[PDB]
C-alpha cells in the first residue's frame, strides 16, 4: 500500500544514483533457490526496475523450463549455475574445509555442504563471485541462515539479528531482533540496538532507542534490570544517541506517556528503534502488527553480517521478495562504498 | 469498535433487569482522580453500576466541584478508617496473613490504604466489584487483590486484553501477571480466556503462541507444544494448538496453506502467549500502532470481581474497563447461583 | 546443683527399670578402654547400680592403667580384645554382608571390625551388648560414622544431638547441635518428634519452637521451611503444640509470645527448640554453656535402633557418667517396648 | 552491667560541652508510641538528646499529657507533609528511585510515611540521627534507611549487639540485616565491629564462629577460615582468627589447650557469625537465659547514625540504644569534620 | 582368522534361516547405490546369497560404475530411483505425519524424502524392504538420525551402537559405542538387556557388567549409576548374571573376581560390557582395535524396530560385508519374531 | 616389550653406580603382604633400592621368614610407635594440617598408620621413595600421600601408566585421580606426561582424546581442543593436537589420509583421557585383553617419589612399580642437587 509505495520508491531511486555513481553498474545478487515460483516473479519486477544483476542457483535446465513455464520474456539472458559445476567450486569447497575442519567437517563433508545452493551462495558472496545474496523461501528460517553466520560472518563486535521496519503515516519504526536471538545479553541487547541505529541513520533519521521491558522503568532483577543495563552501555559506547530503558511498548512509541510519568527520562519523542528483551516478544510483536495492526510492515532483513545477505521467511509475498531484495542491494552498494575508505 | 461496548453496556442493562433493577456496586480506591471521576461521570450517566468511592469525603467533594460535574453528587463515598466494619476488616486481613509476616498493627495500616479496603469490600460483600490502579503500578495495585479475593479453584491470576476487530475480536493472555508461566499453567490461562470468549455467544479457537511453527523444541516450543496439549486433554471439545508464530495463528489462509494438519481451523480467537514480555509487549504495541482499539486488561483467575487499571490509560479505557467489571460482576453473581 | 537433681532421678529409673527386670543391668561396652576419664566415670556408676561395663582394648595394657590410678572396684569387669573376641570372623562376615557393594572389601573390613569402634557397634547390633558410648578419643564425625554403619537408625529416624538446658525449675531441650548441617523441613519435624519423647519422658509436656530468625513470616528460604516443619510436625502428633517458624526471644519468653502473637498454638514458654541448620545450634549451645549461667548437659544421639552416645573429644568425667546413664535409659526403655 | 551506660551517658555529656553544649537532634517516627515516649522521658531528663517527634502534633500532645510527661512538653514534633521542606524531599527521593521503580506519587506517599521522612531529615542534615522500628518488623524498618542514607564506602549494613558480661563486653555481629554472608562480607563485619570496639580504648579480638574448629572443611568452615584470613590481611595489627567454635572463641583457656598455634589469645571480644540464623537465635537465647545484658541491636555500614530496634525491645532496651545512637552520631559528626 | 571363522558361522546361520522360509533372502537397501566399496562388498555378499540388495540412485550411473569396477553378477540387480519410485508420495506423506509437528512442512518432507538415507529408511518402515545400510558415505550423527525419525525404537527400547571384540577363544560385547552421551542408570539397565539378548542369539549365556572406575563403591556419580543399573537390569531379567559397579579388569577377569569380590554374582567372566558413558566406550574400542592384537567387528545399531545399520565412512569393504550379514541375520531374527 | 623393563633396571644400576653406589630408599607400609614379599624376593637380587618394611618387626619376620626366602633377615625394619623420629613426624603433619581438622591426639594416630608414616618419612629426606596400597583401596591409600608432600607448583596428581609395545611405549593419563578434569587440568596432565616421556629419550606427542574427531562440540569436544590449546600455548616446541578419537590419535596413517591439516604427525605417544572412566577402563582392558604389558599406575605431579598400585596388581607388575618408582626418586634426587 501507499506509505510502503514511497518507501520503497526512495529507496529504488537511491540504489539508482549509487549505481549511476559508480559507472552504471549493479549489484550482483544470488538467489539459491532459483526453482521458487514466487522468487521468479519477483524477479521479474526487478529486472525492469535496474537495481541488480541477479544469479540463479540450481540445474539451469530445470530453471529454464520453470521460468518458460511462467511466461516471462525478460529474464532470459540472466546467469544460472549449478554449484557443482562452477569452475570455483573447489577452491570454495578447500575454502569451507579450511573453515570448519576443526568444526567437526571432513572434506567430504565441505564437498556435499557446498553442493548445497545456501552454501555455494554464501561463497559466492564471501569470495566476490557475487555481491550479496537472498535465500530461504522454501526452507525454515534457522537453517538457511546457518550457512550464512558460518561462511560470511559478523562484522566486528557484531551481533546477527532480524530487522524489521513498521512503516507509519509520515515515520518508521524499526524492530530488532525479530529471528535470531533467543534470549540476548544486555551486552547483546546494546549491539542489536546500535545496529539498527545505523540503520536508521542510513534514512537520514535521528534514531530514539527503547530497550523494552513488560516495566518501566523498575531495574527488577530479570528482563527489567537487563534492559536497564543494555541501554547504560549502549549509551556508553554512543554518548551523542538518545537510548533509554527499561521500558513498556507504549511508553516507548508514545512520547506523551513518557514526558507525563516519566519526564526524567532522556528519552523524547518517541522511539523509532525498539529492542526486544527475548525472541518470543520480538516474533510475536511484529508478526501481530503485520496481522492485525494493518500497519504495513517490511522485513525481516539479517543486520551484523560482513556482506549483505537477507533470508525470506516462508510466509513471504512476491513484493516482500522485492523489497527484501532492494535492501540487499542497497546494502550491498552501501558496503562497497564503505571499503573504499 | 463502539458497537461491542455499547452491546456489552445493554447487556448489563439486559441482566440487571432479569434481576430487580439493581446494579453492581461497584468500589473505587483512587476517589480523587481525575481520570477516574470523569469516567465515572460518563458512565453514571448510563445505570452500569452504583459507584462507591474511597478518599476522604470532603476531598473528593472538593475535586467533584472542581471538575464540575454534578451529576455524581449523592453518590456514596466512604473514608476507610471511619467505615463501621473498619476494625472488622482489620481483623480479617490479619487472620489471613498472621503467618505471613503481618502482625495486628500492620493489618490496621493496610486496611487503611484504599486498595485493600475495597478488596476487602468486596470479599465481604459490601461491593459487588473493584476498579483500581490508575494511579499505582500493577503490581502493588494487583497485590492487595490477590492476598484477599485471591483465586478460585486451580484458578491461575491472568490479565486478559480483547483486541476489537471488524467483526471479530481476539482475546489475549497473560498480559499482565505471570513472568514464565509453565505448560500447566499456559493451559488453565487458555481455559479461563475460552470461557470468557464463551460469555459472549462466540466458540474459542485457541492458539499457543511462540516464535516456532509447530517444532515442539526444547524452550518455548515444546511448553506451548504441552500446553495445547494439556488444554485438550482438561476439556477436549475445544479447538486449541500450538505451538505456532502469531500469524499462523490469527490468519487461517497461513494455516490452511502451510500446516493443514493442525487442528486449528478458522484463525485463532484466543491467544495464550509464552511470558509477560510478549504479551505486554505484544497489547500495548497492537493498542497504540494498529488502528484496533485493545480494551482491558481484565484479571481473571480471581473468585470475585476486581480489576486493575494501567497507569498509562485514558479515560475511555476506564469507562470501557468499568463496564466490563459490571459484567464480570453480575456473571458472578449468576455463577454463585449454585 | 540443677545437674546432680535431675541426674538423680534418672539413676533412679535405671534402678526402677532394673527391678522388675531380674535385677539385671544393662551391659554397655566402651570402645576405650585404656582412657583414663572413662575409668574415672566406672569408678563413680559401678557404685551406682547403672550398667555392666564392657571395655574393649587390650587386657594387659588396661590393667596396666586401672593398676596406674588405683581404683579397686573395676577390677572383675568384663574386658574383651576384638580380633580376640569368639564371634569375631561372625562379626566381620556381617560387615562385610553390609559393605561389600559400599566400597569394602573382606580385608578392608577385617581391619575395620579390628577398629574398637565397630566391634563395639556391632556388639550391640548382635545383642551381645545393649549399649555403647564412644569418642572420648576420636573426632565427632569420625566416632558417629561406625554407629550410623552397623546400628543404623530405627523407621523414620533421624540420627540427631540434643542437649539440655538446665534452668532454675524446668530444662530446655535443644536439637540438633552436632550432625545435620542444613535439615529439611520434614527432617526438623521428626527432630522435634524425638527430642519430644524425650521430655516425655521425664513426665513433662513437650511444647516445640521451630526456629528462625523470623516471627512468623513463612518468606523464602529457612522461615518457610521452619514453619512447614511445624505444620509437619503438628499432622504427625495433633495432641503437641508445636509453632514455628517464631525468633528465639518469642520462643521461651510466653509473655512475648502472647503480647505479640496470641493466634500462636504455643502458649507457656517452649521447651523444646529445634534449630534450622548446624551454625544456630552448636554456636548456640556452646555460648549459652560459656556466657550463660546455666548449665548445660549432652550432647546426645538421638534417632538410632540401639542406644549409642557419642561424647566429646573435649568431655569431662560427669559428662561420661550422665551420658552412660542416658544411654542405660535408653538401652531399657527399647527393650521393654520390644516386649510384644 | 548499668556501668557501661553510665560510661557511654558522661561520654555524651563531654563530647556535648566540646561542641558548644550542643545536643544531637534524633528524630523518632513513632511519634506515638508507649514505649518512645516512656524511653525518651528517661533520655530529656539525662540531657542525651534533642528529639524529634514524627506525627500529628496535637494527637502526640494529647498522648504525653494522657501519660503525664511534663518533661517533653515543649519538645519538637512534625508531621511530615506540613513540614516546609517537605517538597524537596520529595524531589532527592524520586530522584534517588525513579529508576527502582518509584514515581513522583509513589515519591510523595513514601515521603510521608515517618521512617522515609526521619532517613531523608538526616540524609539533609535537619537531623543528626534516628531510632525506629519498635512498632514494625525489621526488614520494612530497615528498607527506608537503607535507599536514602545509604551505606559509606566499601560498608556493609550490619547489625551489632553488645552483651555486657559481669567482666568485658562481647559484640556480635551481624545479628539483623544479612542472611548468607560471603567471606569478604564477613571479613567487612568484623571490621566494622573491630572499629566499634576501639571506640571503647579497647583492643578488639575477632573470632569467626562456626560449627567447627579449625577445620576449613567446604562450605561454612572454609568460609570463616578464608574470612579470618581475609580480615588479617585487610589489617594485620589485630587477632583475628577462624575457622573456630564458639566456646573456643570465648574461653581463652580452651584456646591454650586445644590450639594453641591461633594468633588469638585472651579469649575472642568480637563474634562475626556465619549467617542470620545463628547470629539472631544466638543473641536472643543469651539475652533470655543468659544472666547478662543485652544492649542493641544497632546497625553498622551507615553513613549517618539510624539504628533500629528489635520489636522484642523494652523500654530500658530504647534507653539504650538511643544513647548510643547519641554517641554514634557524635561520633560521625566528628570525623565529618575533616 | 577369528573373523574369518566367526563371520562363516553368521552367514551359515543366515542360510539356516532361509531355509523354513521358503529360501527368501532379507531385501536389503543401499542409500548409497554409486558407493564403490558397497558394490564390491556386495559382489561378494550375493555369491553368498545373504541378501537381496537394492540399489538407491540413478539406473544409468550405478550401471556405468557396476561395469566400471567389473562385476558382472550385479547387473539385473534391482535400482530404484527415490523421485521416480510409484510410492514416492505417499513416502512423503508418511514422512509428513511423522514429523510435522517436529517442524518439517510438507514440501521440507518432500525435500528429505528426496534423500537416499529417508527414502531407504521409509522403505524399511512401509514393508518394502526388511533392512538398510548407509553412511559409508556420510558421517554417523547424520546418517543415523532418519533411522531414529523414520523407523523409530521399540517399546523402552534404546539406540546404541554394539562392537564385537573377538579373542582367541571368547568374544566380549561392548556397548554402547556410538549414540549415547551419558546414559542413565535406566538406559544402562536397557543397553545391558539388548547387549544381552544379541548375545543369546549365538547360544551364548550373556554374562553382563555395568563397568566404572570402582569396585563395588556404589559413591555418588558414576559408580552409584552403575550399581543401580545392574539393580534394574536383574529386577527385569533374573535367570540373567549381571553385575556392578566394576573396573574392568575386575569385569573380564575371572580369577580377580573370585579373589577380590567372592559375594558378586558374576562368575566366570563378564563376556558383556556395558560402559557408562560415551567417552569411555568409543575410546576403549578404538584403543581395543588399534593396539590390542584383537580383532574388533562392529559397529551395529541395536535398539531400533526394523533391521538398519550405520557403517562408519572410513570402512573396508569386508567391513560392509559384515555389517550386511549381521543386518540380514537381525532381519530375520525380526521378522521371526512377528511370527506371533 | 621386557626389553623397556630391563632398561630401565640398566639405567637404575648406571645412577647409583655413578653416584657412590647409593641404592634408593623405598618404604612399604605394608609389611606383612604376600604379594608385596614376593616382589621384593625377585628385587632384592637385582640391587634396585633399599627396602624398610612397615608393622610390627616381630611379626613381620614371623611371615617373611617362613614363606620361602632366605634374603630378607638383613632388611631395614620399622614400627611406627616406636621408630625414634616418629614423635617429631607427627609435630610435623600437626603443623601441616593443624587447621584442616586434625589436632594432636590425631596427628598421632594418623602417624601410627602406616601410610601416614611412609609419606612422613619420605617428606623429611628420610627416605627416597614408598610404594602402597595392595591392601587398601586406592584413594584412602593416596591420601596421606597427598596430605603429606603435596604436588609441585601448579602441579595436579594424576596416575600415569605405560602401554608397551614392540617398538613404541604410550602413556595414558589420568588414569587414577581426577573424575572430571578441566580443559586446563588436561593441558597439565598432558605437561606432566610429556617430561615423562622426555626423560626416555623419546619426542613427547600428546593428544587429547575425545569421542570424536576435531568437532569441538559442546561438552568433551570442545573441553579437549581446549585442553591442546592450552597446552600448546604453555609450550609451543610440543606437537599437541585435539579432540580426537583414540585410533586417530595412536595410528598416523588415519591422521594424514582424514585429517592432514593437524598439527601431529607420527602418532601420537601421550594419550590425555576426558574423564576417569575412559582412563581406567581403557587402560585396564588393554591390560587384560591386548598382547602388550602395562605398567603403572605412577603418580605424577608429586613432590617426591610415592606411588600407589591397585590390588589387582601381579607381582611382577610391583616388580615393574618398585623399579620406575627407584628410578623416579633419583630423577627427583638429581632435582635435588640445584
Amino acid at each position: 500500500g501507499s506509505h510502503s509505495k514511497v518507501f520503497i520508491r526512495s529507496a529504488i531511486n537511491r540504489v539508482h544514483q549509487n549505481s549511476a555513481a559508480n559507472g552504471g553498474e549493479l549489484p550482483r545478487i544470488v538467489f539459491p533457490e532459483g526453482t521458487s515460483t514466487k522468487v521468479l516473479k519477483a524477479l521479474a519486477t526487478l529486472v525492469e526496475e535496474k537495481i541488480c544483476q541477479p544469479i540463479l542457483l540450481g540445474y539451469p535446465e530445470r530453471v529454464k523450463e520453470k521460468i518458460k513455464a511462467l511466461d516471462i520474456p525478460l529474464l532470459n539472458d540472466v546467469s544460472i549455475v549449478h554449484p557443482s559445476s562452477h569452475p570455483k567450486y573447489f577452491s570454495f569447497v578447500e575454502k569451507l574445509y579450511s573453515l570448519r575442519q576443526r568444526k567437526g567437517i571432513n572434506l567430504g563433508e565441505a564437498e556435499r555442504l557446498m553442493a548445497d545452493p545456501n552454501y555455494f551462495a554464501a561463497m559466492m558472496v564471501n569470495q566476490g563471485e557475487a555481491d550479496g545474496m537472498v535465500s530461504g523461501s522454501s526452507i525454515n528460517y534457522a537453517d538457511a541462515v546457518r550457512p550464512i553466520l558460518q561462511t560470511i560472518g559478523v562484522y566486528k563486535e557484531g551481533i546477527p539479528a532480524g530487522l524489521n521496519f513498521v512503516l507509519l503515516e509520515d515515520k518508521f519504526l524499526v524492530l530488532a531482533d525479530t529471528t535470531v536471538n533467543l534470549n540476548p545479553t544486555a551486552e547483546q541487547c546494546a549491539q542489536i540496538a546500535l545496529q539498527a541505529a545505523k540503520i536508521v541513520e542510513y534514512f537520514g533519521i535521528e534514531p530514539r532507542v527503547a530497550m523494552l521491558s513488560y516495566s518501566n522503568f523498575s531495574g527488577a532483577e530479570g528482563t527489567p534490570r537487563k534492559m536497564k543495563k543494555a541501554a547504560e552501555i549502549a549509551r556508553s559506547l554512543r554518548p551523542d544517541l538518545m537510548i533509554e530503558g527499561d521500558m513498556q511498548a507504549d511508553t516507548a512509541v508514545n512520547p506523551e506517556i513518557m514526558e507525563r510519568l516519566f519526564p526524567f527520562s532522556g528519552l523524547k519523542g518517541g522511539a523509532n528503534v525498539l529492542v526486544f528483551p527475548n525472541l518470543e516478544s520480538s516474533n510475536i510483536a511484529y508478526k501481530l502488527i503485520q496481522q492485525i495492526g494493518k500497519a504495513e510492515v517490511i522485513g525481516p532483513f539479517l543486520t551484523g553480517v560482513r556482506r549483505s545477505a537477507n533470508v525470506l521467511q516462508r510466509t513471504t509475498t512476491v513484493d516482500g521478495i522485492v523489497n527484501s531484495v532492494v535492501f540487499t542491494a542497497l546494502e550491498a552498494q552501501y558496503i562497497k562504498e564503505v571499503l573504499k575508505s
